[PDB]
DNA sequence: ACACCCTTTCTGGAGCAA
DNA sequence: CATCAAGCCTTCCTTCAGGTGTTGCTCCAGAAAGGGTGT
């Protein structure tokens, strides 16, 4: 089953790339040493072979959300919105290992090297949730394959293929957003501002005195840590139309129905990260099932046999498969 | 819960963008070198994708207030207007670290590399203020999600939803506003204007000769600079979002929104730059704002009323307590 | 606390907008080159989002005086006849750096990066003058928030918040006023007017020869220029906001507003521009202004009368003192 | 009864570059 | 209805933040002996 979810982020996208990146105040990424630089936390970037100029494929940077992040977003969406309410409305409860296996593929960091029986493998791949995300102590193949969230851009034209010339994007799609943390105690202004503080003016003056001592120590170092922190993070600019490729090799109809229910409940979900700055908010503007567009304003339109299958399976959903899926053979 | 606080700024909005940007005496932003240049401190602006050629969408600038700035504004009006009167009214006094953890995210720049217990996580995410704003030494996630203040503009037409198209403004929304600082010794002009000056005439003469020696070869008070601002009267929008909130947390947000009328947005405090009025507040798509404040949402106001009653310092203390 | 000072300019207003703008003899601001352009210093203009037609908001020009000019003007009137008399009737001697920091917010152009102690911050924000205007070497935040002087105009309709539905000026509020400088000795006539010039006719004839050599090909004299001014007789609006003031500070601002009529708003000093009367002062919405100054707000006046007594130089000295 | 299936059971070393 | 005026100076940024914690892999890559039991 081929599912293609074209979304539109209405907030910036921030999937933080690991690394030690810096930036000048003017906006130059990774400056040579000597000039003053601030920590930059770049967004996640996929190198893509693309056609720059004419017939000259080259590796260009295109900033994305990883398929692991979107796979866990899909997993936690169908978990918080479908699977957990189905378990709550009945008497079924999960162990902490079963909850850990359902949310992160495993209960412990150490798997057991023995694989499970063919009957249990077949029944877990027939399961609506466990078939999508087959983890556990004995590693199963989950039939859900989740691609990265690619922005519909020229740099991904060898990724996107034909049919994506509408709402086209060129050029840079990222922006460095600067964030500052000020010291609260420097923003104290009067005795009315300080009355909620134990000690008041004495404690405030002690905070200024420790900041002056630490500043003198840092000046002796240059020529603990305070609360001033001016820094930067690169985000992907809002308003982009993104492609999200979801694949299912011979799924049970309830499993693709569960993916459809999760895509229905992607409303009020954040894609990558930067929670407190409301980053990752998005609007789905299209879902195509095997190339057939099945999205409307009121969620998924059509595809009814998937929804009846997943409703019947959620009615038949229990905690027994989750418990014996997470049960280690070595334990 | 999805709140849309659509506001209109009375005065020019100035959130100072980082960078050594420059301006000529005309309206040329960042000129080529070899011409007379002045330091320009531009407004904070966000690139947004917008339909510019009626088929082609492109990354265009749009001057905003950052969601960090508006989040700290909401946090500070909650603290100085709701939380601190409830704390000093009941006699509760936070520690200096607890005050720093209330106004910033924590008290120290080094967070603890341990996770807190689930009982603690549940108590603070059920707490109104600490549930809205996480952080601390052990990296709590708040339930509040604060977007940038976006102007209702055709550059943001892919950013806003529906119903804003009749209000959507086109064209440039900024101004290079010029400021200057005199050396006020040059403005003295009289021998009875130096009787307040110690030394008097000889002191004013020494300041003049020091300025002349500095100009012949420390920085004086003569400054001429510029800052780009968003134009006043612009209609904005502010997307506050709530990840599974308690009704007390929503009531704390609405209590903050009721008394942001005397609060300033971003920078320009001496120029009264941050002044604004709230045109509307949509509470999950339903309008709850009027002239007197937020009407309706009564369960949220009652929940934050019973939550502000019994608000103790010890929750902030063991939120700020390191490990 | 919100103060709304509604003034009406008696003479034209000229706050010169920076920029080499040009004018033709029949109007046509900033023409294409070759139509004999004349130098034009336009008055200060703020772009304001405004209703241009039914359902369309555009960034229109609106001629204002910037809030920095108003902030320094308020600082200067309190310094000129409330603060300096309080220092020299008591014999207090401000330093020259203290005078610089009082009249301009700083003594030098290099603020200290170190923060001041909280007791110092509390004393200066509780100070009547230093609380209004902060700054200094360690960058104090003042309690005063001075808006720019908008006119009562329909272009400012989104600025005023529909407080005044009458007296709304619709058309343009500006005139290009032309000023020319005559060469003095081009109008002598007789040799009795040149007998005071040393040498007599020979020095004026040498100056005429130098002017001729300049005209065939060093700057001359008798230039022709234009300056856009706001037309007189219209009604303005001023907003002076306060960040939790002591009543001595409110009394200081009202004492500035009482004898505000002696000073000028920006202007050309020679042309007597910037003259104005105050038609009203709104203290948080209630009118406290009459023909005989300010009537009402008595506790602010008693507080500022208490604070002017005992106002020593010592606070100014350790406000301007740089670490 | 002879075929596949499901379990145990069992002996030794140990350093490591790109 | 024609020119003559058809700017001049000077400002032309200041300090500071200029990251913190964690993560820092897991497992298995055998074949026979000795029991069952299912066709």
């Amino acid at each position: 089953m081929q599912i293609e979810v074209t979304v539109r982020n209405i907030t910036p996208i921030f999937s933080a790339a690991p690394g030690s990146n810096y930036i000048t105040i003017d906006g130059t990424i990774n400056p040579p040493p000597g000039v003053s630089r601030f920590p930059l936390v770049r967004t996640r970037m996929m190198y893509v072979a693309a056609d720059v100029g004419d017939g000259v494929i080259k590796s260009v940077p295109l900033q994305i959300v990883p398929g692991n992040t979107m796979r866990s977003l899909l997993r936690r969406t169908m978990l918080k919105h479908v699977i957990e309410p189905a378990l709550v409305e009945k008497g079924n409860k999960l162990s902490i290992g079963a909850y850990a296996t359902a949310y992160s593929g495993n209960a412990t960091g150490n798997p057991d090297g023995v694989p499970s029986s063919f009957d249990e493998i077949a029944t877990m791949r027939a399961h609506p949730f466990i078939g999508l995300f087959g983890g556990g102590p004995r590693m199963l193949e989950g039939r859900l394959m989740v691609d990265s969230l690619y922005p519909i851009h020229t740099n991904a034209e060898r990724i996107l293929g034909a049919g994506y010339e509408n709402e086209m994007m060129s050029g840079p799609i990222t922006q460095v957003v600067w964030a500052r943390r000020m010291d609260p105690i420097l923003n104290l202004g009067s005795s009315e501002d300080v009355e909620v503080i134990n000690g008041g003016a004495v404690a405030a003056n002690g905070w200024i005195q420790d900041l002056l001592a630490n500043s003198k120590a840092a000046a002796s170092k240059k020529k603990g840590r305070g609360l001033k922190a001016f820094n930067a993070h690169e985000v992907v600019i809002p308003g982009l139309k993104w492609v999200w490729r979801i694949s299912l090799d011979r799924p049970t109809d309830a499993q693709v129905g569960l993916v459809l229910l999760a895509l229905n409940k992607m409303t009020n979900e954040r894609i990558a990260g930067g929670h407190s700055k409301d980053y990752g908010r998005f609007v789905i503007d299209g879902v195509s099932l095997n190339g057939e567009q099945v999205w409307s304003q009121s969620g998924i339109t059509g595809g009814e046999q998937y929804f009846d299958a997943v409703a019947e399976a959620i009615d038949g959903l229990s905690s027994k498969e989750f418990e014996q899926f997470a049960q280690s053979a070595k334990e």
